[PDB]
């Protein structure tokens, strides 16, 4: 969902 977005994965390097 969000992780598929550059903005999400950006700060979700460890989150996602």
């Amino acid at each position: 969902g969000c992780c598929s977005h550059p903005a999400c994965a950006g700060n979700n390097q460890h989150i996602c």
